[PDB]
């Protein structure tokens, strides 16, 4: 289809169109990307992702068209630790994408250690909300929590300072306009605090015509819950 | 998802979210539900169906919600004969639906012979565009071409006299309103000729909570092409 849209105001346990990978599962009408114990507390060494089952037609060679898409979602992070890790990311990748071996912790379940910073070995666009930036282990990160745009590498093409707020939901709107090729990110907390970051990228040179969209999160030695609370997505092919 | 929508203005060969069953295949940017030869002419004894891959949440027992839905599509029928058969149908059924054994010809690839008129043995709602009504083989049909609403039986609960026009595209709008429980069908030819038929039905007592939507067509001894040209669908769970 040239156009596709779906909306999850909440996430009931009875799901049919979500692909669950790793430890991801539904609990209390939300998606818990990372594993939690019986008490609902976060644990270390966990990775989880979800993808919508239907494939999205991002661009089309034959017609020279590229999709205009928007993804709106909200999530919250919670941890008793002073340095909860590692973060959650909205991502777009080839349909057959699976969790790479050793992609835990700072690699957010998106990259393999051997090629995490090799842009020629990956096919992924992701918007990360990264809460762990220890310069000794996450050497590629700026020294502070941040929102980053990742294009084929865990080393973001761009980041902006972000404030992690325990237990508070962050609403995010990610849009891509094929005419300007701008990928825009706008995130806000309920008190009006806003973060904005944009990057110009030709998705046709990074991803295949058909892709899947979803979320990924991980926790290494430090941990926190990564709770996806709602998600709506729409995409339509436009001539450009 | 509480809401889902998709649109196929045309049907390029590169399809990823369609389930093809029987003889259905893409040719010339359209879906040919029934088999055709090299010259492109229709052949006898063929059945074909397509279903969208993502499951639709038609109703939710826990929240007591039922979805409204709208399906818009266009198709054309062509045949060297004047008695083209058998017809095409838009249908909604359980996700694991497959072509029943011996469902060719007048059964439109939707029902099994032994239970075609047994409402207690079926789970399907369909809107048929029936062009063949010979009483020797299609005993359940009115004696004229027609559009009908089928609820668990090949014998339509409601029909309207219809005119088959070789090679002309028929635009159809099918809508279900959970508030009134009315399934409405409006079909029009380009010159404005219009046909309408509606029926009140509680989808909750006929189908499971999750379903798949698609089209089916068949040709027995008499034949014609059943070309699906475009298709858009939208569904949203409502409280009412
Ligand atoms: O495709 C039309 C029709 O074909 C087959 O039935 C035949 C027709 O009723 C007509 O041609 O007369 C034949 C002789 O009695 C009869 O077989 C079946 O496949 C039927 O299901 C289909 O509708
Ligand atoms: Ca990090
Ligand atoms: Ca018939
Ligand atoms: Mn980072
Ligand atoms: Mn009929």
């Amino acid at each position: 289809q040239d156009s596709l849209s779906f909306g999850f105001p909440t996430f009931p346990s009875d799901q049919k169109n979500l692909i669950f990978q790793g430890d991801a599962q539904i609990k209390n009408n939300a998606v818990q990307l990372t594993k939690t114990d019986s008490n609902g507390n976060p644990v270390a060494s966990t990775v989880g992702r979800i993808l919508f089952s239907a494939q999205v037609h991002l661009w089309e060679k034959s017609s020279s068209r590229v999709a205009n898409f928007q993804s709106q979602f909200s999530f919250s992070l919670k941890s008793p630790l002073s340095n909860g890790a590692d973060g959650i990311a909205f991502f777009i990748a080839p349909p057959d994408t699976t969790i790479p071996s050793g992609s835990g912790g700072g690699l957010l379940g998106l990259f393999a250690p051997g090629t995490a910073q090799n842009t020629s070995a990956n096919q992924v666009i992701a918007v990360e909300f990264d809460t762990f930036y220890a310069q000794d282990s996450n050497t590629w990160d700026p020294n502070y929590p941040h929102i980053g745009i990742d294009v084929n590498s865990i080393r973001s093409v761009k980041t902006v300072k972000w404030d992690r707020r325990d237990g508070q939901s962050l609403n995010v709107l990610v849009t891509f306009n094929p005419s300007t090729r701008n990928l825009d990110v706008v995130a806000t907390y309920s008190d009006g605090t806003r973060y904005e970051v944009s990057y110009e990228v030709d998705v046709r040179s990074v991803l295949p015509e058909w892709v899947r969209v979803g979320f990924s999160a991980a926790s290494g030695e430090q941990y926190q819950t990564h709770t996806l609370e709602s998600w709506s997505f729409t995409s339509t092919l436009l001539y450009t």
